RNA sequence: CUUGAGUCUCGUAGAGGGGGGUAGAAUUCCAGGUGUAGCGGUGAAAUGCGUAGAGAUCUGGAGGAAUACCGGUGGCGAAGG
């Protein structure tokens, strides 16, 4: 062994696929990566990425 | 008398009515797994929902109300329908 790498070499699974999930709503957007069983692996928001209701509810924000 | 009106047979369309029964789907709601700090609401957000484990996604469970398409100036009703 040498000192480590400056950026990872490897990744802990390797499952290869999945499905998005969105819940476009009236308010916001929600998008969610699942697992092919649905089980939710991870997930982020319009509405976290610093918009209320008025501004978390566009394309551009779900863009995000 | 049969012509107005009345009567049965018989062909027949129908969201007509009353009583009871019913299927699938949905609006709603919860838990928990997985996940992780977000969710929700407008004109503005606040009010409201969370992090004490939600929303979202999967799976299990709960209630009460109503039939999208078809569909027509159509068909039916004593009218309200």
């Amino acid at each position: 062994a040498k000192a480590p790498i400056r950026a990872r070499k490897r990744v802990r699974k390797q499952v290869s696929d999945g499905v998005a999930h969105i819940h476009a709503s009236f308010n916001n957007t929600i998008v969610t990566i699942t697992d092919r069983q649905g089980n939710a692996l991870g997930w982020a928001t319009a509405g976290g990425s610093g918009f209320r209701g008025s501004r978390k509810s566009t394309p551009f924000a779900a863009q995000v």
